[PDB]
């Protein structure tokens, strides 16, 4: 309010923007550039985002800025505001920078980059954010690289591990995995406290990415101590391997959840949307469609983002990239997505005080994942890439749930376990889903064992519990899960890709995934199938209940690309509260989603229909009559039944 | 001291694991059950790590509680010499790493066999687990330094007596030499210690690492030779259906190499692939007593399952084992109970088992996989891959076991050819791409004195140092009575069309044209010679340069190689020896005998109930083992889906 | 005897030479060589069979050789191929070091001095296959070549307009470095000999055309070369298409040999057993079918690798014309029939000149180069991985093929853009994604001189440096009277429907729309601009920027492109070159002159007989050759599977 001053801070009470990186090399001329930030001002956008590369402001002996004040002084102009993203020089052809220091002298190059670029354009009164490292994270960590094996060395020696456990057992310790996070602690913490030296006025901010694969690598609680808001790179072409295109409305709406959890306390914003055409790079490329740019705008800004910035505005000239990504076509005018998303900006600055306290509706669901199942899956699968055999499972499952619960019309909360509150006296009505999360621990099953004593209901596939955080088996040693789960596992038995869990009763089918489960119950109530095997139990505990299922029904479900059964099943054991109180689809509708949130007391919901078909769909739950307040394609509805066509985004307002 | 010989009583046992964090309770459960399902016999890893103090001096109160808990139960104990390894080593390194690493394992055996050579329920020695890796250390000073003074120690010449340049396979034949050398030294070491106990080894992956053993070296130091024979690391040629004739082949090929010496499979897989193996599975109730059968009809003294209780901790944590996660049986464990059941109540027949050669002898040498890893150039799939050289006498071997006739699986170097009369004998050379002077005279000796030779492929093409004498001038123009005149690359699959009664063998990759000199040729319709039959001395040769047997492999057809081999082989083998009338898919028969006493082995790996009418030798079938009630009317067997069946012949 | 564009072409065959053959086999390939009417042998001088212990040389081993050819009135093709591994199949392509280049020195003096005094030796090839993919950047030769030329050439980050580059230094180096190795070996051989023709055999030519700068290696050629073995260089290709590819491979070496004759110095003679990439045994018909091609595009020469084979290891008993009793193969019968039919025909056979149709379809080393970084080395024909800039072009190549239409295919430095009038020319880039300014200024002089230019797929799109003009103002807006819009990625194959309702073109992977000024816009029925028609000075532009080229290759249907390509021809190419009435699948016609006389080489490479309409020229069509008793009635050629025709115009 006072050590605010000037630079407008960001909460979780501002205006969401629309905007998009605007790519600044040399070569460009004074007019192209304004020629961008003109239209991209007329396309509703506030924001726009800005690599202040190292190597374009580097003299042959010192810093010149002239290219960056160029395009500052522009962006100042059209009322522009810039995020700006620290990225010292390195190679032409390293697309998205170096993510540690290479050595001990190159940390000090990193220093004076920080020391001359922060203190220079802070100055500026149209800075927003420092975005202090562009994408933390890699999946090839440099090991070999001094600075790094130095770094290692000595968290090893400040570390002491054992080679067995207290019982006497052989362990793992995962320093590697352990070290990594820490040392991302570590490089966005020190580069917080460079900027800090030179700026203490502007948002700090960063881009976690690939969060499918590479939330191992990341500790958002911890990056909550440094940060004023939590970011993303959510791209299509990049991100979403796990999915059919069709589904990247499934996989925008875990994604942003992720961060959202991530984010806690924080605001979070989507760093980089993919804004246009893959040429040659991507690993699963498309072109965007204009339905796809408004769909990612909507799940994103339903799900609390307070800004959606698309890679890219504007074309890299040059090699990689070279007039890819760009929202511009190559005469510097709107393509269908600059259109599309500007419709968003102006929807905005029609309905400030709706778009800027969003809160999305908590069903009370929470899918959990944890690093731990991650970094043991990765010591067990020996790195097999696919399939519960290989990494990615013990995402692909969770996944898969969220799917199930998104074709319901269903929100649900996707959080890292350590993001999960535990710490409450009551959990009626809250619902802990953990699909093959193969790593748990003592301290995490006393957790859960309270959630459910207090009334939470717990739901258990694949080989959730399997192991410890160590990759000792209790299921072998002795089961830490026999108090809660009120039974114990018998055998695993792998099967095909895709078989049928036959249940003994009603003549009911449950496609699984590669390995059946059998279990024995001493306290819960077993559920058998058509060969006299046990398969499935419920376990009434404390106020709470359990349902155990250990073979893999979610990966069942995306091995059969069918999450009907899932979807009926969950819905069959979650509280009455959570669907009497939540808007929901009166049944399973494939390749629909919904989700659910409140600005100031008003219910809201986002609904986009993914099929090749018109679809009706029933709308259940809450209170309220449906009014259509956004709708690509003209969308009707009749009572709370809406007709929606293809690739059709719609916002309804309950009155 | 109770020594292993070929009349001794055959056993089911298991692994017992044992690392730290065990309680004494558990220990029990599992040597308790282990007794009741009438196993007599556990294998125990002698973990270096498990017993090494800080200090360096050994502590051997973990393995102590073990064995004496065995001892309690009457259980003997087969015990591996597994020196100090990274955590994540499963296997065992297959050399030392350097000469300091040579005295740590001198100062673990001697310390190891010192103390548990004390042990009254000790019955062997494991010299090493699983001799034999894929990626030899050639970049380890220990390793890198034999090679050099071996190359050294071998004048080798870049051209052959006639002047053509050669490959001398200087890498293969140290690595050969290198086995002989690490195992016998190591037999050398527990000797130096304890003179009583059998040396026991387990060669595995056969069907790819048979070029890095040479068995009958092996003998000189051993008292019983072992095996690895798991569906899920080292059956990956063969499909699920057909593990039966994957584990008959495993078990024909460790007897050949055991010679003198008995055998038993030191390791089969007792349970669940959960993120291990290449081919993972859960083995049925039905595979165990199927794999336990084969391997008792094949001679072994011992069927020892990988593994009783599972490891608990990180890779195949609570995988493999027999017991479920409480410590009781699965159906697997039940089904071997059967087994040891069946053993105590037939002591006499079970104790006294010799297969019933039918005189066929499929024959492999180290040399034609060699060759063919440089001709390949390490190919993976096939023809122009790594393994056809195995997989093409395997097809035989299958085609024969479709037709319930027994096969020797053989190196050639363990093939007696020191006999005077081979009346009746049969030897199967298919795709040996490598034959040398010497073997040649020996196949030449075998046929003269009345031998069968049948012989498919490229068999011949090369000699030991990759020179082909078909270019150069053919070194079995005289056994063949005939010269290759080309090869022509075809599809994957193709048809021979034979000029005679419109008949079609299915042939893979190459088509083999041949001129006849002293052989009868055989025509094709387009009017090219593709086979012919010599008369030479007693004998006959049949050669067919196209790969028929990799051909009914690729068409997944063996009726046709069936027809053909049963065609050719003396009249002699089908009377004396129980076979089928006919060719059986997925149907497979082994024959025995103990005492004077004639038996059969038949398994059904069909989807549907088969009718086997059997022929040949004497008698009248007596249904003594039957674990889905087979029946037999006259010697007319009707056998169920999975079913393993022994008759007895009266 | 010095080869010239009138000498009489000749088939031909390497004579592999190695020790430990016998004077006797020599003399029998030499004497049946003759017989199957070759006049030329080609022969590998292996350093390592003429070194002695000391390092003097004996030069025995070859002489024999040279004297059996001498006798048989053989000319011998000497390939310069010093001491290298025997594992070292191809030789290697640059010294290792200082001391080997004066090994190599020294090979030179011996090997020139001793065989330039035999009257038969009518040729020194410099080095067997120049190029490899995998260049030797570690060896201290190369590393230390890499750094004095990269001291020598002063490059920017940035392009004058400040834009970052790529400035390719590799590919830059490669190329100067073959231009020197090459240069210096022809120097070398010419301190000894002045009177022999120097030859080279570049290879793998749709791989490796970028290592290659033809309009160079001409200053010190007599003759340029090529390896086209249909099993090591025609992987873009399916076998039934190897007409078209060798038709292609052909055009590539004519284009770079420009005033320079050119022969075929190997193609593919005999079997693949374990060697090739695409295995196979050409067939008579392929045999006679490669002969022909060859000649039709001027070639002085065809020489097979191999009349016989190797014996030990890499190749044993592969390649050969000849069988392993050192008889003719149906192949070596076929060939023999073409050497016959040129000692009957000597004044045509030796007078032939390609009939340009005026096509000409262009590739440059640049296109190669830039896809290399962006597609950052993904593997296929695929337009996002390496070789789309090849298969565009060959595509093209194919239509016109399937047309009966004679297309040049030559890199761009190549073209000769020096003309004062290209009236009734064409050009054709597809794909071609890396054009300069430089070339830019050469394209607009020759449409404004009346040249029809053709550009497909993403032709333009970036400079040299890979810098591209389409983001930072595009370098065609001139030329192309209209400027790109978007690119949108699609599926591998999808369809652009002219509003005309004229058209349906299968295109790969991108959608390109443009905004036309001054050229004619082409509209598609969902209403974008898809393609455009510019009137530029006496010439035509035709921009389609979507990759229809890849769409037909990616469709197996080149039928579309053929239809769209015509209609856009000049009508005086039409008029003036025999082609077909319309498309034709799987069948190809290129047409030539003999002072005067026009003939067309037809072949059928579908599963059925063709009726071929044949139009433009003038003359009545004579069947002169026909390995299948084709007739024609009128112009209407009848043509069997697999035949080979030679019409004569009357
Ligand atoms: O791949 C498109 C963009 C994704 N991530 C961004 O930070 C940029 O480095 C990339 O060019
Ligand atoms: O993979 C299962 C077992 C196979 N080989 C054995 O010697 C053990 O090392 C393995 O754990
Ligand atoms: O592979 C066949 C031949 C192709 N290229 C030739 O120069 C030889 O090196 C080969 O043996
Ligand atoms: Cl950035
Ligand atoms: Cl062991
Ligand atoms: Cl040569």
């Amino acid at each position: 309010v006072l050590f605010q001053g000037p630079a407008e801070r960001i909460s979780k009470q501002s205006t969401p923007f629309v905007g998009a990186q605007i790519f600044i090399e040399p070569g460009q001329t004074q007019e192209q550039i304004e020629q961008w930030f003109k239209l991209l001002a007329e396309s509703n956008m506030t924001t726009c985002r800005i690599r202040m590369f190292g190597k374009y402001m580097k003299t042959p002996s010192t810093y010149d800025f002239t290219l960056f004040d160029r395009a500052f002084k522009l962006a100042d102009k059209y009322h522009i505001k810039v995020y700006a993203t620290l990225f010292p020089d390195t190679e032409f052809t390293d697309v998205g920078g170096f993510k540690f220091p290479h050595s001990r002298e190159h940390q000090k190059e990193v220093e004076d980059y920080i020391k001359n670029v922060v203190s220079h354009f802070s100055q500026y009164k149209n800075l927003a954010a420092w975005v202090l490292i562009n994408e933390p994270g890699t999946p090839n960590l440099p090991f070999n690289e001094p600075f790094t094996k130095e770094r290692f060395s000595d968290w090893k020696k400040e570390h002491n591990f054992s080679e067995y456990n207290e019982k006497g057992y052989p362990v793992l310790n995962f320093e590697k995995e352990n070290f990594i996070i820490d040392y991302h602690n570590w490089y966005l913490n020190w580069l917080a406290n460079q900027v800090r030296l030179y700026d203490k006025q502007h948002d700090l901010h960063v881009n976690p990415h690939n969060v499918f694969k590479l939330s191992g690598l990341y500790d958002f609680p911890t990056w909550r101590t440094f940060l004023n808001s939590l970011g993303g790179s959510a791209h299509a072409s990049w991100h979403f391997g796990y999915f059919p295109r069709k589904a990247y409305t499934v996989a925008m709406s875990a994604n942003a959840e992720l961060i959202r959890s991530g984010a806690g306390e924080l605001p979070w914003l989507m760093t980089e949307l993919q804004g246009g055409n893959n040429l040659y790079s991507g690993a699963n490329p498309l072109c965007p469609t204009a339905e796809e740019i408004i769909q990612w705008l909507w799940i994103n800004f339903a799900t609390e983002a307070k800004g959606g910035i698309f890679w890219s505005f504007n074309a890299r000239s040059t090699a990689a990239e070279a007039g890819e990504w760009a929202m511009i076509n190559f005469k510097n005018k709107s393509s269908d997505r600059l259109i599309a998303a500007a419709t968003i900006g102006k929807f905005i600055t029609e309905n400030v005080k709706m778009m800027s306290n969003i809160k999305t509706l908590n069903s009370g669901i929470s899918i959990l994942y944890n690093h731990e199942s991650m970094w043991v899956e990765a010591a067990q699968t020996r790195g097999k890439l696919n399939n519960g055999r290989s990494i990615g499972a013990v995402m692909c499952s969770p996944l898969s749930y969220f799917e199930a619960l998104s074709e319901t019309g269903l929100q649900a909360n996707f959080k890292e376990i350590k993001e999960f509150d535990f710490s409450l006296n009551d959990y009626t009505d809250q619902v802990i889903i953990l699909s093959h999360q193969i790593a748990l621990d003592n301290k995490v099953i006393k957790q859960l064992e309270s959630f459910v004593e207090k009334g939470g209901t717990l739901i258990a596939d694949g080989l959730t519990g399997y192991y410890d955080y160590q990759a000792h088996s209790t299921v072998v040693s002795g089961f830490a899960l026999e108090n809660l789960f009120g039974s114990y596992p018998i055998e695993y038995k792998i099967k095909e890709n895709l078989f049928s869990l036959d249940f003994e009763k009603d003549n009911y089918k449950l496609p699984a995934h590669l390995w059946k489960g059998t279990i024995e119950t001493s306290k819960a109530t077993p559920i058998m199938d058509k060969e006299g095997e046990c398969i499935a139990c419920i376990n009434q505990y404390g106020k709470g209940k359990v349902f155990w299922i250990p073979s893999p029904i979610a990966l069942g479900a995306r091995e059969s690309k069918d999450f009907s059964e899932l979807s009926k099943l969950t819905v069959s054991l979650l509280p009455n509260k959570i669907l009497n109180d939540n808007p929901h689809f009166d049944k399973h509708y494939k390749d629909v989603m919904m989700k659910s949130f409140k600005s100031n007391g008003t219910m809201y919901s986002l609904i986009i229909n993914k099929s090749a078909s018109v679809q009706t769909v029933d709308i259940v739950g809450g209170k309220g009559k449906a009014f259509i307040l956004f709708a690509n394609k003209n969308a009707h509805s009749t009572a709370n039944k809406l007709t929606i066509s293809p690739e059709e985004t719609v916002i309804i307002k309950w009155k």
